[PDB]
């Protein structure tokens, strides 16, 4: 009763009902060729899920479906197998073995040319492997019955290693995330489907955008489905608003019951017969005008959706008819085809464009109707990414270049001096950028200078500039990368050994921000073997763990801070890095580092000192972007430091050892303490006012209270 | 899917040079099976040529038919299917011929499949036979039984006939290519 779990794909093919092919073309030969291989003939699709194995599987079927299949596999029908069949149709230890054993029997006797499916290659063995599936099948392995398996390309990895005799008789077929042209022909290609599901329109620059965001903002799900993901959830967005549509709906409704009652109090109270409130007459034309308005807005609204419902259904006819076409046509039925493939031509071509003409345009704007009902790019699309990851406008008007323009500027804004130092990064990131680096490898910087330099807050900085999150950031604790380096760092504990779920410190993290910046703490101090581990990782992006899992990196940053060449900065020598200071802290890196993984570096960064000449700047801007962080609207400072605490941060706070280090932590401490007393007054309410009463910081600057 | 034999030498040569850790009395017939499916994929629908233009008719076919019936069918705008019907027809010239010579050749090429078996047959048996020193049952196996299959299979051979570009002068090789392919 292999039927009852089995799927014919090939049937429901022959059906329809199933989603479009779009971009695995050669996936699809691939998994033919392997197919019609004599020996070696049962392929699997190797690689991440939410790419389209299935829609391969599918392709194939759906190549065979319209005879452009080989005979030897023309003729086939392919079976979806399930867990369901061993498991739930089974229940007992033993009825995997019959479950499976009546699919091969049944199978292996009869209609020639059959190939099942499974996947979840993985799946079968299991645990423990008790024969599920995994041996019979060798069993009969030579008695055809081909079978196409499929497996995250890690998990096979270790499946091949775990099992090894199946390695004799499948065929791994690579198969990748597609690119985001790719991906978006594919979204063009499904866009009808949730055209008709959601009966929203979908702008084409729409479908542009949710693969773009997608890269930047589901940067761990795969790019094909993440975008649709998008698509589908815009598109319930849309279709919830559009099918409700409270917001003005109820509030105008609940306006004019308000306007009534103000005309009423007018009406009737002592001012009635005066001169003063004698505007009444104006209210009466509010009233009156949302009495005629309001069911308008409610008939209005529906008549853009029903111009929209009409539309949809007319965008699905179509679909419909060529299905039906497609299948005369599948069937050599070239009359209907004739007949049907025709009518739908001038049909829905005339009644698409006239339910299109229903929506219609105004002489200020395409789409007369004003609900919209469709997708648009950035409007929903965008604005639903940011629902699902944060700071709508910086990640809305996101370009690339825009920021790459003003990158330095606006990092000097947020990091003081060193300018050459981030006009550095700006730099290689242009280069990563725009694609003009080779993508094998992106930019890095190894960053020298002192503590309170600001070498990490720039880094985190930039972080925070290139993907509108400082917290993107990856630390590497470097001086614990010891000569025992595996287990909680990213190599992990090699497989085979206790621990499977190693190296999520830096592993996953970065798989799940693939859009970073990975950053060593004092890389100088990290053990020579675990500096070669992570030299082969610091270019060659394409990282593999200790566990055999590729994790693929590319894009994300890679900054290396030291204070190796501390004491060439330490001779203090103005601000500005002067030759032979930065000679000398070359010679020290040169030392410490094989040149190999010297020049891997996109850049090697000298920090200047910040002195004095920074620090004045930097108390004033972190105080205000203390505030700022610190709350919206119900505390609002004039955080006037005045000279004197600005001079008492700069001379108590800052430290030449330190740098802004103390300084932060000073102006937090003496701020919130007197901040946290004056509260406790509480005769105090709202707005501000600062000043300075006159061992180190005897003055504590003391604001009033 | 016949192939020229150069390509067997060339196989287990490129095996053996760009298929690191396979061994080569399998990697190089992985290189076979490989390519073989190869080419039995690229020939599609018979060998290759006729695919693509059977691909070509068939997109033309459709054509013609939704052209045929329209709401401008009798315009020169959609009557043109009358050439597109020239260009169908003369792709089913061509295609037929592919089709044939493939599949009179594949007949041939199942045929030849099958009587070589059958030759082996026959002469296991016969050599069970005469190990035994009967040669009364090698005898039935070897009179007519033999004879039969080793001229079906010359006659055969020469039905399909080989050309210096190719082996099997008719389209069985769909056109594959010792190194190329
Ligand atoms: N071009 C495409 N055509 C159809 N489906 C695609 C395409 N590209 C990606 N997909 C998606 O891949 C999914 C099915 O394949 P896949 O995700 O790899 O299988 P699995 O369901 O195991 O993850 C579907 O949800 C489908 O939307
Ligand atoms: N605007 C700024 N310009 C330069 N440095 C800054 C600025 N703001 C803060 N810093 C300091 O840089 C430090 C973080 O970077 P870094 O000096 O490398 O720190 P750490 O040595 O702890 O890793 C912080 O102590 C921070 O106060």
């Amino acid at each position: 009763y292999l039927s009852k779990y089995a799927i014919d794909m090939t049937e429901q093919a022959r059906q329809g009902k199933l989603d479009p092919v779009i971009g695995r073309e050669e996936e699809i030969r691939s998994t033919i060729r392997v197919l019609a291989r004599r020996i070696k003939s049962n392929p699997c699709l190797i690689g991440e899920p939410g790419i389209g194995k299935t829609a391969i599987i599918e392709g194939v079927a759906q190549r065979i479906i319209d005879d452009d299949v080989p005979t030897i596999l023309q003729g086939a029908k392919l079976f979806s197998l399930d867990l369901a069949a061993l498991t739930a149709g089974a229940k007992y230890k033993g009825d995997f073995e019959e479950r499976f054993k009546g699919v091969l029997k049944e199978i292996e006797e009869s209609k020639t040319l059959i190939v099942l499916f499974i996947d979840e290659i993985h799946m079968l063995m299991g645990n423990g492997k008790d024969d599920a599936a995994n041996i019979l099948k060798p069993a009969l392995s030579r008695g055809q019955l081909k079978v196409i398996g499929a497996t995250t390309n890690n998990e096979y990895r270790s499946i091949v290693e775990k099992d090894g005799a199946f390695e004799r008789r499948f065929q791994k077929i690579e198969v990748a995330e597609p690119s985001v042209r790719q991906t978006v022909a594919i979204l063009r290609g499904l866009q009808p489907k949730y055209e008709i599901h959601h009966g929203v329109r979908i702008l084409d620059s729409a479908l542009v955008t949710a693969a773009q965001l997608a890269k930047r903002y589901l940067p761990y799900r795969r790019l094909p489905d993440s975008a649709l993901d998008l698509v589908d959830i815009s598109c319930a967005g849309v279709a919830v608003a559009r099918d409700s549509k409270p917001e003005e709906l109820d509030s105008k409704e609940r306006q004019l019951q308000l306007i009534q009652v103000e005309i009423k109090a007018l009406e009737r109270d002592e001012d009635a017969d005066s001169t003063t409130k004698d505007r009444l007459k104006l209210a009466r034309q509010k009233e009156a005008s949302l009495q005629e308005e309001l069911e308008p807005l409610r008939q209005r609204y529906n008549e853009e959706k029903h111009g929209h419902e009409e539309l949809t259904q007319a965008k699905k006819k179509l679909d419909e008819l060529e299905n039906k076409a497609l299948d005369a046509e599948r069937r050599y039925d070239t009359a209907t085809a004739a007949d049907l493939r025709y009518f739908a031509i001038p049909d829905i071509k005339k009644q698409i464009e006239k339910l299109e003409d229903q929506v219609a345009e105004e002489e200020r704007r395409a789409g007369a109707n004003s609900m919209i009902q469709n997708v648009v790019d950035s409007d929903t699309i965008s604005e639903t990414a940011a629902r699902l990851t944060g700071i709508p406008v910086k990640k809305l008007s996101e370009s690339e270049n825009e920021k790459l323009i003003h990158m330095e500027r606006d990092l000097s804004s947020e990091v003081v001096g060193q300018m050459d130092a981030i006009k550095a990064v700006s730099n290689a990131v242009r280069l990563s950028r725009s694609g003009l680096a080779n993508p094998r490898q992106p930019a890095s910087f190894l960053f020298l200078g002192l503590s309170g330099s600001g070498k990490t807050e720039l880094a985190k900085k930039v972080a925070g500039f290139l993907f509108n999150d400082e917290d993107m950031m990856i630390r590497v604790d470097c001086s614990e990368l010891s000569e025992k380096y595996a287990v909680s760092k990213l190599l992990g504990t090699t497989a085979g050994y206790v621990g499977y779920d190693e190296g999520g410190f830096l592993t996953n993290q970065l798989q799940y921000k693939p859009y970073s910046v990975l950053l060593f703490d004092e890389v100088e101090k990290a053990h020579p073997d675990v500096l070669t581990v992570m030299l082969q990782m610091l270019d060659d992006g394409r990282i593999t763990s200790g566990q055999g899992k590729t994790i693929d990196c590319s894009n994300c940053i890679v900054i290396m801070t030291s204070n190796l060449g501390a004491e060439f900065i330490n001779s203090q020598q103005g601000s500005k890095i002067q030759e032979s200071t930065k000679n000398l802290v070359m010679g020290a890196v040169r030392q410490h580092f094989r040149p190999e993984f010297l020049n891997r570096i996109s850049s090697i960064v000298i920090f200047n000192k910040l002195s004095r000449k920074a620090i004045h700047k930097i108390v004033d801007i972190r105080l205000k972007e203390i505030e700022e962080r610190f709350e919206q609207n119900d505390k609002h400072y004039k955080l006037n430091l005045t000279q004197e605490a600005k001079d008492f941060l700069a001379k108590y706070g800052y430290s030449d050892d330190m740098g802004a280090r103390p300084l932060n932590r000073l102006i937090q401490n003496e701020i919130l303490n007197k901040l946290a007393l004056r509260i406790l007054k509480n005769e105090i309410k709202d707005k501000e006012t600062v000043n300075v009463v006159l061992e180190a910081e005897e003055c504590l600057e003391v604001l009033p209270n």
